[PDB]
């Protein structure tokens, strides 16, 4: 892959909700703590970086970073993790919060730069449908699913792992295209 042009932050913030590390046995966490190192990496290459977040981070999942990353996540930029919850971070700007979930009633067109998207930080296998979508729904957050099948249809395989849908949020900030985006991440 080639990126055209200059980088351009964007002030997009995307927070990856870590509140589900008991939900998870322990090949669960490691697979969700990669996931996360691919979204710092699609962050780190982007032509238009976002400000990510992590967070109610820590157990497991936290312990897991540090054994394989040795201290390197400290040193990474236009990255935050916190033990706050994305309420708490985001108590003043609540009415920009967007629950990505493919539970949603809604469907994204658009990511707007003064939004903030959350991606559940959990690798389940869909196990428990709805645990995003009825998370959000009682805080009175907004959802939205991704507006693919008009790419994938056979049937509810629309349900992506976390890295992919920061990966395809990412790339449309670069391509501003839905379908570009899903081809690449999802060949
Ligand atoms: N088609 C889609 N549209 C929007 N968000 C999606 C998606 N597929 C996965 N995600 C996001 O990626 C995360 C990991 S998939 C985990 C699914 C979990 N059962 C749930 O209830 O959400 C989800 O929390 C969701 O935020």
């Amino acid at each position: 892959r080639i990126r055209l042009g200059k980088v351009v932050p964007s002030s997009i913030r995307i927070v990856l909700d870590c509140a589900f590390d008991d939900l998870m046995n322990d090949k669960e966490i490691n697979s969700l703590c990669q996931q996360v190192t691919r979204c710092h990496s699609a962050n780190r290459t982007a032509l238009h970086p976002v400000e990510l977040f992590a967070t109610n981070f820590g157990g497991r999942l936290k312990t897991r970073q540090d054994f394989v990353l040795k201290g390197q996540q400290n040193n990474w930029k236009r990255y935050n993790p916190t033990t706050k919850s994305y309420l708490e971070e985001f108590e003043s700007q609540k009415e920009k919060l967007v629950y990505l979930s493919a539970d949603s009633d809604n469907t994204i067109t658009e990511l707007d730069e003064d939004k903030i998207y959350i991606i559940g930080a959990i690798v389940d296998k869909n196990r428990y449908k709805n645990l995003c979508q009825n998370k959000a729904s009682e805080q009175g957050i907004k959802t939205a699913k991704l507006p693919i099948d008009e790419y994938i249809k056979i049937t509810d395989r629309k349900i992506l792992t976390v890295n992919q849908v920061f990966e395809i949020l990412s790339l449309w900030l670069e391509y501003r295209d839905w379908e570009k985006a899903f081809m690449e991440v999802i060949p």
